[PDB]
């Protein structure tokens, strides 16, 4: 089997990505960020507490003749931002993009934090990360990717998002009319429940090649690419009047500026991200300061290739025995 959907970005700047996913009999279509550096499958339902939903679609189990209460289990997440969301959970059929997962555990938000309810956008979080990391206690669940496995024509998922624009999760199949040139395969540990692999350095703009092994994550779920403090500092610096503003939360640059592009490795391969994708406008509206896409990871404890970088590229996420990561410019 196979799947394909269609995934858009919720605002003008790029800041996360929804993709409709049908859940139930008869189905409810919720559109969910899919996030590779998690591993729930959770959505905003007739269980939330009803001060925390704000516009969003909701999954209601009680309406779906194919929704059965996992008994006894729950769940509870926390994300990098500080936001978090918990429930209970059903197991229910789950379908995206005509590729249908039976059994899938849908985890139902009781509670979410504000940042989920402030986005009326964003229905819920479908994980594609490994498994290990589920949050259902206590018996631990399997992602979509990893249920539908089996049943694919190949243990593979693709990236394709776009750069104020839509883009694709394909299921399955690597549609090679997506990208140019070749795909770059790439190790990944599975140590930490991510998709973590080892880029072989970068350039800032025109500038020459650093070739320095720099691990990170290949994270759909975080919108900017955040990077070692000396490769971070060493972009900015090609910016005039950049500068690490402690107040904002990170780099910032003048809105008048021109920003270079950044190259990553792969391998002996290359992606560039122009520099337009490295905007993300005003810091508040109508200031002349404007945020940047490339930030410390420095506190993180990580670094995250998220969507600044993956979009950028058509990625493969191969979840064959030994899994690895593809990517090819596009
Ligand atoms: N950096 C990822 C992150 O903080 C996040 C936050 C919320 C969410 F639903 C997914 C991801």
């Amino acid at each position: 089997s196979t799947g394909s959907a269609t995934t858009t970005p919720i605002d003008s700047l790029d800041d996360a990505y929804i993709t409709p996913v049908q859940i139930g009999t008869p189905a409810q279509t919720l559109n969910l960020d899919f996030d590779t550096g998690s591993s729930d499958l959770w959505v905003f339902s007739s269980e939330t507490t009803a001060s925390e939903v704000d516009g969003q679609t909701i999954y209601t189990p009680s309406k779906s003749t194919t929704a059965k209460l996992l008994s006894g289990a729950t769940w509870s997440i926390s994300y990098g931002d500080g936001s978090s969301s918990s429930g209970d959970v059903y197991t229910d059929t789950v379908s995206v993009g005509g590729l249908t997962v039976t059994g899938q555990a849908v985890e139902s938000a009781k509670k979410v934090s504000s940042s989920f309810t402030e986005d009326s956008t964003i229905d819920g979080l479908l994980g594609l990360a490994f498994s290990t990391l589920n949050t259902v206690s206590p018996t631990q669940q399997k992602t979509f990717f990893d249920n539908a496995k089996a049943s694919l024509d190949s243990p593979v998922f693709t990236a394709d998002l776009g750069y104020h624009a839509p883009g694709t999760y394909n299921f399955g199949f690597i549609d090679t009319t997506a990208y140019t040139g070749s795909i770059t395969y790439t190790a990944v540990s599975t140590k930490q429940g991510f998709w973590e692999w080892t880029s072989t350095g970068y350039a800032v703009g025109s500038g020459t090649f650093k070739s320095t092994s720099i691990d990170g994550i290949a994270d759909t779920g975080t919108t900017l690419l955040y990077l070692p403090a000396t490769v971070v500092s060493a972009y900015w610096a090609q910016v005039s009047g950049a500068k690490s503003s402690s107040s904002v939360g990170g780099y910032v640059f003048p809105c008048s500026a021109t920003l270079p592009s950044f190259t990553f490795g792969v391998g002996s391969a290359r992606i560039v991200i122009p520099g337009d994708y490295i905007d993300f406008g005003p810091i508040s509206t109508g200031s002349s300061s404007c945020f940047g896409g490339i930030q410390s990871s420095a506190g993180i404890g990580i670094n995250i290739f998220g969507d600044v970088a993956l979009k950028a590229a058509f990625v493969v996420f191969n979840g064959a025995t030994t899994p690895t990561l593809g990517f090819a410019s596009k």
